[PDB]
């Protein structure tokens, strides 16, 4: 019972999904606004739509339907740089129910937009790149391209985020050849920092796990192979064994033990933008995404509606400013943003290409 275990569960299994169409290359998003704004989503769904859904997210497997908006919205006061924005846009003809605008605000925050898609969807798209342009203060001016929305789009979710937090010792700057591949190398700006910090090892996956506090509360933990056993990122075997339980237990204060470490970790920016429709559906959520078979009667009275796309957009800006075992990320690693009190994961990400 927990929405930030199924979190969890969601991220690890949207990554793995997501890993198949980027296998190497850059990733970072957040499963925590993926699971809220999806959430909304599903509140407004029914029958079959909603049973994969509540599956997809991982509801079911921490076992409660009628507790899970309030949940979201007493773990959105818990967990609230860290800015998120979210809107779901919807074809006109098939309108919001008032009741249903009404649950997202209450429980989300969140007011569904209705738009002309059927027979202006060009100019709806500018207005969701409008919209998304101003709330993000220009950093995404054209979160929609070209033709990802025409007359048969319906409904389309849109979800921004971004992080930059203070760590709680300031690295000092030091160009490192980061090895990209085994052919590969990139010069990078390095940061240093010698602390005493929480270090790991995993044994069976010859990889270090660090522990890189931010000051509330949030810290990056990073999964840095130490044998390299594929000629790529090298990343390839952390990527088929994390799972829950070894997350859990590699992230256990009895496995993680405070040591004075010299720190090693590029400066670095990401940002990502996924469609996330295909991987949505090939985790298994196909109903909301189908034209013929999607229930969002929950959302609207009008038969023609479902879910055409989720746009989702993360960045995060990892630079020096804050307020014996050796870690040298010159190479690729995952990471992840944790919520220590609530045990969230707000980012996930794979730093491989400076």
């Amino acid at each position: 019972e927990d929405l930030c275990v199924a979190n969890t569960l969601f991220a690890l299994n949207l990554f793995k999904h997501l890993a198949k169409a980027s296998p190497t290359q850059n990733l970072f998003l957040s499963p925590w606004s993926i699971s809220s704004t999806m959430a909304m989503v599903y509140m407004g769904s029914r029958g079959s739509t909603e049973d994969q859904m509540a599956k997809v997210l991982q509801f079911n497997e921490v076992g409660a339907a009628d507790k899970i908006h309030s949940s979201f919205r007493s773990l959105s006061s818990a967990i609230n740089l860290l800015e998120s924005v979210n809107k779901l846009f919807g074809e006109k003809s098939a309108s919001f129910r008032e009741e249903y605008i009404r649950l997202c605000q209450k429980y989300y925050s969140s007011e569904p937009q209705a738009v002309d898609f059927l027979e202006c969807a060009e100019e709806a798209r500018k207005k969701i790149n409008s919209w998304v342009k101003t709330q993000t203060k220009g950093k995404i001016p054209n979160l929609l391209p070209e033709g990802s929305v025409d007359g048969d789009t319906r409904m389309v979710l849109v979800n921004a985020v971004y992080f930059k937090g203070k760590w709680k010792t300031p690295f000092e700057k030091k160009l490192y050849p980061f090895r990209v591949n085994s052919a590969q190398r990139t010069p990078v700006q390095m940061m240093y920092l010698r602390e005493k910090l929480n270090i790991g090892y995993i044994e069976d996956l010859k990889a270090q796990i660090l522990e890189l506090p931010y000051a509330g509360d949030v810290s990056m933990f990073l999964l840095l192979p130490d044998e390299i056993a594929d000629v790529s990122t090298g990343l390839e075997l952390l990527e088929s064994e994390i799972t829950y339980d070894k997350l859990n237990k590699w992230t256990s204060k009895d496995k993680m033990a405070e040591d004075e470490v010299e720190v090693y970790i590029p400066q670095f920016k990401l940002e990502e933008h996924y469609e996330l429709r295909s991987i949505l559906r090939s985790m298994g959520m196909e109903d909301a995404f189908n034209k013929g078979r999607a229930n969002f009667s929950g959302m609207s009275e009008r038969n023609d509606l479902f879910l055409s796309e989720v746009f989702h957009q993360a960045m995060v800006d990892v630079n020096e400013e804050g307020t014996g075992p050796q870690f040298v990320a010159d190479h690729p690693f995952l990471f992840l943003i944790m919520h220590k009190i609530t045990n969230c994961i707000l980012f996930f990400g794979r730093f491989s290409s400076p």
